Formats: C-alpha cells, sequence, structure tokens
C-alpha cells in the first residue's frame, strides 16, 4: 500500500513549519480529549430524575466544556486554514523551481501542458489532504486511541464490541483496496488519454477549425469518454458495497450496545444513564469512522497524480556540483569538436564523427541540406544534452567541467522558433542584459530594425503581446528575438534562421547591423540563404550528420 | 447573491437525466424521512425501565428502520456516484464543442492555456457540487423542511428554539457573505495573475533557461504568491469567526433544550425519554447544518471559475443560420475584393481600402515589406473575422451569405506557423481528405518530398511526434504541412511561407510539384523569396495596408 508512503511524504513536506505544526497537534489532542469527555458528561447529566440541573449540576460542566470546545474549534479552524495555504504556496514554489531546472529533453518528451497539469492537480490534492487530515483526522486518530483505554476501564464487553467494530472496518477497507487498486490504474490511464487528447486539440484550434473536422474530433472525444467511464463503474460499485457493509456494521454495533445495556438490568447501577454515554461513544466513533473511509476514497484517486509528483521530485538527479565545479570565466572564443557522436533515444539520425575547430574573432556558418543535423549541433554547443562520445572544448576547458550557469551566460542565441513571453515588448527585450538601462534597450531595438515599426503603434514600448507573441505576426517576433540577442552581448553568438520571416531589404538592414556589432566576437549563423553569410570566415556544410568540406569561405 | 443563479444553472444542467434525477430525489426524500423517524424511536426505546427490549419491543422497529436505512444508503451511494461522472463527461463534451466552435480571435486573446484551465476547474467544481448536493444536501433540505412541522406538533417551545437556531444560522451566513465576497474577488484576481505567470513561464522553458533568469523568475513567482496570500487571510479569518459563531449557537441551543426538558419536570409525562429524542433532532440538525456551511465556503470560491464557465456558455452567439444559410457549392474560383478595411481592436494597422479581382485558373502572389498586412488579408479570405467595411466576392456569391462549413471546405491552406498534432505522421496527413486511401497518402507524401526522409527512419509512417511537432525539427514540419494541403485538394489553395525552413534544392523540388498539382486550381503564395513565384500570374505587393501596383507578373 502506497498510502503509508504518500502520507509519510506529505508529513515530511509538512514538517518544515515546526512552530505551527506542534501547536496544531497539541490543539488536536486537546479537542480529541474534549470530544471524548463530552459523552460521559451527557450520560451523567441525562438522568433527569432528581438532578436539579438549574442549580450547579453537571450542566455547568457542560457549559465550561462547550466553551472550551468552541474556543478550540475556532483556534483549529484558523490555524490549520492559515497553515495549509502558505505551505501549499511553498510546495508549489519549490516544485516549480525543480521543474524549471530540468533539461529540455524531459520537457519536450512529456511537458508543455502535462507538466503544469501535474503541478496543479498534485498541489491541490496535497492541500486538501493536509487540511482534512489536520482537522478531522488528527482529531479522530488520537481520539479513538485514547478512547479505547477508557472503554476498557468500565464495561469491558462494550470495549470488546468497539474493538470488533474497528477490526471489521479495517477488514472491509483492506478487502475493497485490491479491487479498487486494479480498477483505478486503468481509470487513471484512460483519464490521461482523454486529457492529452483535449490538450492537443485545444492547443491547435486553428488547424482543427480550418479543416472541417470539429465533428470528427468531438466524436473521438466522446469515444474516449465512453472508454473512460466503461471501466470506471466497477470502482464505484465496490465503493458503494463498502459503504453498505460499514453502515450495516454500525447498525449491528448499535443493536449490540443497546441489547447489552438492556441485559445489564440485573446490575442495576446508575448506568441507567451511563449506557447512553456509551451510545454517544459509538455514535461519535461511527461518524468519525465514516469520515475516514470516504477520505480514503479521495486519496485512492489522488495517489495517481501524487505518484507523478513524487516521481518528479525523486528525479532531482540534476547536480552541477556544489563547489567542485569550476565556472568558466574570461571567454576568448575557441570552439573545438572531438569525435562528437549522438544517437537519439529509440531512433536513428544525429551527428556522427564530427571534429572541427573555431578560432577567436572569426564566424562559422553551417549550411547544407535540411534536416542534416544543424540544430542538434548548435544545441550540442550549448549543452542541452551531453554528447554520447566525444568532447566539446572551449578555450582550453572541457565543457563537461563547466557550470551550466557560466556556460550559457557567455552564449547568446536566437533559436529557430523565436519564443516570446506575453509580457510587454520592454520586458521581452529586458530578458537580455538584466538591468542595463532604457537607452541601451532603445539602441538594441534600433539596431535590429525593431524601433521603426514600434515607435508609432499601440502605446509605444509598453505594448502587450498575446500568447507566444501572436499579436505581432511572425517577422516582428524574429526582429524582437534578434534585438534581444544583440542586447545580451555575449562573446559567443548563435543565430538559427535569423531571417526566416524577413524580406530582402530588412534582411540586409538587419544583417549589416549584426555584422557591425558582432565583428568583435565569434558567432554562428545557420541559414539556407547564402546572402547573409557573405562575410562568413568559416563556411561548412554537413549532410545527414556527416561533414563534407568544412573549408574556408570560398571553395568549390 | 449569485448562489441562487449558479445553483439554478447547475440544476438546469442536471435536468437532462430525468429518469435518474427523479429517482435520486425520491430516494433522498425517503432517507430524509428515515433520518427524521429514527430519533423518535430512540426516545421511545431509551426508557430502559420495563421495556423488555429482547422480546419484540421498539428494538424490532429499530432493526427494520436501520435495514431500510442501509439499503437506501447503498442505493443513493450507487446512483448519485454513477450519475455524476456520466453527467460531468456530458457537460465537458458539450462545453468542449462550444469552445472549439468559437472564432480564432477569442482564442488568441484569452485561450491556449487559460481556456483548458477554465474547462477543467469548472467541470470538476460542477461534479463535486452535484455529488455533495444530491447526497447530503438533498437529504438535509427536505429533512429539515419536514422536521419543522413535527417539532411544531409536540412541544412547540422546542420548535421555537429550532426556528431561532435556523434564523441565527441564516443571519450569520448573510453577515459573513459580504466581507467574503469583497475579499474573494481580489483573491481570484491574484490567483489568475499567479497562474498566468506560471503558464507563461512553463510554456517557454527554453528561453528562460537559456538566459540564466531562473532565479529572477522564481523570485517573481514568490512575490506573486506573497501578494496572493497577503489578501487571502481576511477571508479565512471571517470564515473561522463564522464557524465559531455557529458552534456557539449550537452549544447554546443544546443548553436551552436540556434546560427546557428539565423544566418539564412539572409535566411528568413519558417525555422523560422523549426529551432525548428531541436532543437527537438538534444533534442531527446541527451536524447537517454544519455540513452546508463549509459547503457554502466551497462554492464561494467555485463561483469565480463557474462565472467564467457561464460567461462562455452565454457567449454562444455563433450562429451560421439553421437553414436560411446557403452553403456555397461547385466552386470555380473567382475572388473579388470590394473596399475591404479593417481596424484591429484598440490598435492601428490593418488593410485599408483594398479592391482586387482574381480570375479562375491563375495564381496570385502577394509580396512586399514585412508586417504590411499579408497574413491578415489571407485570413480575411478564409473569414476568420468579418471585414468591418467592404465585401469579399466568391464566384458570384457574397462570403457573408455562405456557411462556414462550406467556405473552408473549398480552401486548403498552409499557415505561416505549420501547426501539428502529436499523433503519428499518418494521422497528421489524414486530416486532409478524411478517408481517401493509404496509397493517396503515400503519393501526397511523395509529392511534397516528405516520403524520402521518412521511408527509412523510426518505424515508418507510424512515427509519433512530440508536442507541436517538436521531434521533426522545423523544415520537416513544413514538408508535412505542404503534403497535407496537397492531399486535401481544394479548388482554392493558400501557402503562407511554404518554404520558410527549406534550402534551395528542396524548395525547387517542392515548388515544381506544387505547381504541377495546382495548375488546375487557383492558389495564393505569400513569400519574400521571389524564386517560388516565377510562375505567378498576378504579382502584387502591398505596404502598410495599401496596394501599390497590383500588376501582372512582369512590371517595373
Ligand atoms: N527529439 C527527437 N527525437 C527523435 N529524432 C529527432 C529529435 N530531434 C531531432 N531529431 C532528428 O534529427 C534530425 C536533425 O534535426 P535538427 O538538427 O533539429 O534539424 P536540422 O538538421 O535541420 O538542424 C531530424 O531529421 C530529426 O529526425
Ligand atoms: N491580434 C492583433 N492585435 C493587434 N495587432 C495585430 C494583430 N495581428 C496583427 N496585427 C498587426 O497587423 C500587422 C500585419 O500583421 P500580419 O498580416 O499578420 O503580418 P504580415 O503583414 O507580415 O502578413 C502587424 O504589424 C501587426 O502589428
Ligand atoms: O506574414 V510575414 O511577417 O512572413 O511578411
Ligand atoms: O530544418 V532546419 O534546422 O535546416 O531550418
Amino acid at each position: 500500500m502506497s498510502l503509508l508512503k504518500i502520507y509519510w511524504r506529505a508529513m515530511q513536506y509538512l514538517a518544515v513549519e515546526r512552530t505551527a505544526t506542534i501547536t496544531m497537534c497539541v490543539a488536536s489532542v486537546l479537542v480529541a480529549l474534549v470530544t471524548l469527555a463530552e459523552p460521559v458528561l451527557f450520560g451523567r447529566v441525562i438522568q433527569s430524575i432528581s438532578d436539579k440541573g438549574d442549580i450547579f449540576s453537571p450542566l455547568l460542566m457542560w457549559a465550561a466544556l462547550g466553551g472550551f470546545n468552541i474556543m478550540a474549534a475556532v483556534f483549529v479552524a484558523r490555524g490549520a486554514d492559515r497553515l495549509a495555504h502558505r505551505r501549499r504556496l511553498g510546495v508549489m514554489i519549490d516544485s516549480y523551481e525543480r521543474l524549471i531546472t530540468m533539461p529540455l529533453a524531459w520537457h519536450q518528451k512529456r511537458g508543455t501542458s502535462n507538466a503544469l497539469h501535474t503541478l496543479i492537480r498534485a498541489t491541490d490534492s496535497l492541500f486538501t489532504l493536509w487540511l482534512e487530515f489536520m482537522r478531522q483526522h488528527l482529531t479522530t486518530v488520537v481520539a479513538l486511541a485514547t478512547l479505547i483505554p477508557v472503554a476498557m476501564t468500565m464495561d469491558m464487553r462494550m470495549s470488546l464490541v468497539l474493538i470488533v467494530l474497528g477490526v471489521i472496518y479495517v477488514m472491509i477497507g483492506q478487502l475493497v483496496m485490491r479491487k479498487t487498486k486494479d480498477g483505478q490504474a486503468a481509470v487513471e490511464k484512460h483519464h490521461h488519454k482523454l486529457f492529452e487528447h483535449v490538450s492537443d486539440t485545444i492547443s491547435n484550434v486553428s488547424v482543427v477549425q480550418s479543416y472541417n473536422r470539429i465533428a470528427s474530433e468531438t466524436q473521438a472525444l466522446r469515444d474516449y469518454a465512453k472508454n473512460l467511464e466503461n471501466a470506471q463503474f466497477p470502482v464505484l460499485n465496490w465503493w458503494a458495497l463498502a459503504s453498505g457493509l460499514n453502515r450495516m456494521a454500525s447498525t449491528f454495533s448499535m443493536v449490540v450496545v443497546l441489547v447489552l445495556g438492556a441485559y445489564f438490568v440485573t446490575k442495576g447501577q446508575m448506568r441507567v444513564g451511563d449506557v447512553i454515554a456509551f451510545i454517544g461513544f459509538a455514535q461519535l466513533m461511527i461518524g468519525r469512522l465514516d469520515q475516514i473511509s470516504a477520505f480514503i476514497n479521495q486519496t485512492v484517486t489522488a495517489r495517481a497524480k501524487l505518484e507523478e509528483f513524487f516521481q518528479m521530485e525523486d528525479a532531482t538527479a540534476d547536480r552541477q556540483e556544489p563547489e567542485n565545479v569550476a565556472d568558466l570565466n574570461d571567454v576568448k572564443g575557441d570552439i573545438v569538436f572531438d569525435n562528437v557522436t549522438y544517437e537519439f533515444p529509440n531512433s536513428g539520425q544525429g551527428v556522427y564523427d564530427v571534429s572541427f575547430e573555431v578560432k577567436p574573432g572569426q564566424t562559422v556558418a553551417i549550411v547544407g541540406p535540411t534536416g542534416a543535423g544543424k540544430t542538434t549541433l548548435i544545441n550540442l554547443l550549448q549543452r542541452v544534452f551531453d554528447p554520447a562520445a566525444g568532447r566539446i572544448m572551449i578555450d582550453g576547458t572541457d565543457t563537461r567541467t563547466v557550470s551550466r550557469r557560466s556556460l550559457r551566460h557567455a552564449i547568446a542565441t536566437v533559436f529557430q522558433d523565436a519564443g516570446l513571453f506575453n509580457r510587454s515588448v520592454e520586458d521581452n527585450i529586458r530578458v537580455g542584459r538584466a538591468n542595463a538601462t532604457h537607452e541601451e534597450v532603445h539602441a538594441a531595438a534600433k539596431a535590429a530594425a525593431a524601433h521603426d515599426f514600434i515607435l508609432a503603434k499601440s502605446e509605444g514600448y509598453d505594448t502587450f503581446v498575446g500568447e507566444r507573441g501572436s499579436q505581432l505576426s511572425g517577422g516582428e517576433r524574429q526582429r524582437l528575438a534578434i534585438a534581444r540577442a544583440i542586447l545580451k552581448d555575449s562573446p559567443i553568438l548563435v543565430l538559427d534562421e535569423a531571417t526566416s520571416a524577413l524580406d530582402v531589404e530588412t534582411e540586409e538592414k538587419v544583417t549589416q547591423a549584426v555584422d557591425e556589432l558582432s565583428h568583435n566576437r565569434t558567432t554562428f549563423i545557420i541559414a539556407h540563404r547564402l546572402s547573409t553569410v557573405r562575410s562568413a570566415d568559416l563556411v561548412l556544410f554537413m549532410d545527414k550528420g556527416h561533414l563534407v568540406e568544412s573549408g574556408s569561405f570560398n571553395e568549390l
């Protein structure tokens, strides 16, 4: 049973706030004892024969106990509520950090939309788990644990009945658990299929709309829903049977305790009222012993998502060394490849047996057939994945002996797909040099021909853009990416298709500025348009992961 | 109070399944009456003086009533559980349909990731609302409604006390409601800000990682979380105060009922036991009257998301006319523009005063400066938004008098950003002609040079691709999009930057096949590379939403 594992992990995640956790535990123990003490007082006061309640009597003890009860209820309802939200925010922040720090392959293979779903439906489940646990469960657990001795002290037969009730509850839970586990695995798989289909279609609404396949897609979703609820029903059937069994056990226990109280007619003590006290005990227990069962149901679902949330956390194998790592500094520019080879997981293709050198001050232009291993070479330079066999040598330092923070600080890149945030243009250019100035932002925009179109439209620089920069067409996105890269001003520069959506005039106007600014550094340009590489100092072309010439600018 | 509105809307959404809803209501009424009848039996049987329970006695009535109670509990726990999931799936399917059918501007301005979040957190809230409502609330509402007459019949003073309890609960709920509403609006706004930031960053992990700003982004998220929980606390404070007040009212009502039962010592009837019966009443009520209050808390949050889910549903203003619309058929190809103008909402730019004509059998190539209103013209042709002033004329038919299904069936397009589904390549090509054959799929792949690279890699055609086609670089995505468009074979063809990521050789090899296949139809090509428009029959260029020449292929 992973219930113990996930509960202990939730406790470990909750143990950071000691100062409040111990207080919550103490208050829970106190309120459990109050809820245990109330029924005994009720049995003592329910005599109603010659009690004379309105003068002192156990009714004053009632008043004091109820006042303490309401005060403790207020304290718990405030403290647990205030703790749960703060701790959920903390867990979300730490998990978001660990999620961002993960490499790109893990994101591409799984994430984009599934990762955020995992985050949200794990943190919300953990929050509800913490809140319900604290209040109801941390009352009831210690409440029953302290109750069973008191039940043993007077009228041990009733304590035996209560023990039988507890054993029956445990047995029925365990019996239901196997079938529910078997069903819930398939249920979770089917739900994942349904959600991934929904996300895939919604994220690509333009294509599904522009091809008249809305009806087909909704029919596919209906089929997925039918598949999901086809295997869903047995789980609900078994849970309902469990509810029936525990309710029947509760009814039988009530019958037993009433009959035993009646049979004690021979032992005519004051228990004429105290029996009612025991009744409350059972009542109390039964009510609480129901609240856990449905609770268990919740976690039997939650497990699924929680498991992923832990499989991510245990996957914190990223370690750039605490201090043994030597952050590379004072970059001059010297790129050397040593027999670099890469095989994609469960696939072919990838660069094979490449070795070339780059001297400082000169630019390198990779051309050739499409899909021939250019983007993979470029992102091998930035080390988004470690080459399987071979070395990448930077100015007398191996790349695998360099901190990630230092390596990517000296490499400024424009990707093939210019990614953008939906913030303002000012912020989208500020993600270069962090806090240089506004004048340099203006200059960088001017250099990449980004100032001309933006100085006279839509509230100036403080202009919002839509998701993935959907409000600036395609070419303007390329201009903003180029301006950002130029503003970062790193010794190593990369431009993967910098002129994918620019006409000839803007292409020339941008490339001349890029050359003027980058002549002091080393840059790579990946393009099929040979016009932009007229100033290239090392022109090379590679076909299907294999070099051909790797010669100078002018060669045949 | 929108509580009545949203509850009535949930009921209307639940009224489709009449055959099961009426059964659930009947069972709820029955179990409410059973829960009302039990305490009276308890008061009658708790005498324990000369009852002689083990021979007949009210204990047999206990046994029968408890058996009916457990049977009804099983029936409700099965029926409500089976109903809720099926109805949630139905609501999700219908809302997904309405979401897909909405226009592109609404998606771009808001959706991609927020729309799916709205869907999921609205449907899950509705599901939990339905389940909790049915079981607990549709028991307790009619239970109390039928209880208050019985309380009035015997010992009207206790009924008065119960009425006072109910009035106090209503008053404290209403008092808490104003402050909770004021807080929850700001809380929801802040949560939306936090989630949009998280989604924006996660969806763009490559850029945030490649610029060493993970620390800055997590600090921004921490600041957002601090802002969210800064205004969160007063809501929890007020809710805890409400819990304290209702618990105090419950305790006072218990004191009142016990004291009144004691004062009835003068009226020495059998009520010596029946008073205990009333106690259970109060007990019952109090417990149930607590379950609603926290329930209300839930919906006070849920409202926010639910409101959006209704604002979407009420926004079903899309109507292509049921039958008055005339689906355009037998397309020959004749595109005419009539003074078409467009102003973007709260922005400048857009095509101004355009009018041109297209004859069948000839192709039209739009060139010119970047960001000059080309993509907007093309998507005006497909009518993703209605021109503000002007007409689009297709073969003697106005476009606004044409069904959307018929119009986009005759126009096959490759977008500037070639969108792809993460299904196999076979499925990504099957979204053209729906069920033509496999041989024509192979031929279409061969024509667009997509067969050569794929015949010998990664399990053939049945090759999965990642999210947004991340597993095929960029150029292969363009080839797949071109192959899809060619396979659809529509009389009107559009190619927005069909050679954005192809070298010269593949560009020629693809454009010759495209020309050979499309010479029988009319096509538009939007490109800054003049090589692909060597066969263009109508070359025109437009600058900042204004035409210049609109001449033939050869002009100066
Ligand atoms: N995540 C991946 N999984 C499998 N194959 C991949 C993946 N990424 C790239 N490839 C393969 O690597 C080849 C080259 O990719 P890439 O370098 O991105 O394109 P280009 O060669 O045009 O720069 C492609 O043919 C593609 O099939
Ligand atoms: N959703 C939008 N909101 C505001 N402005 C837009 C939007 N979409 C496009 N524009 C403006 O319209 C102009 C032309 O856009 P578009 O036609 O997509 O590019 P192109 O002219 O290169 O085809 C751009 O300069 C852009 O500023
Ligand atoms: O629609 V473009 O920005 O490729 O001219
Ligand atoms: O598919 V490419 O990386 O040659 O633009």
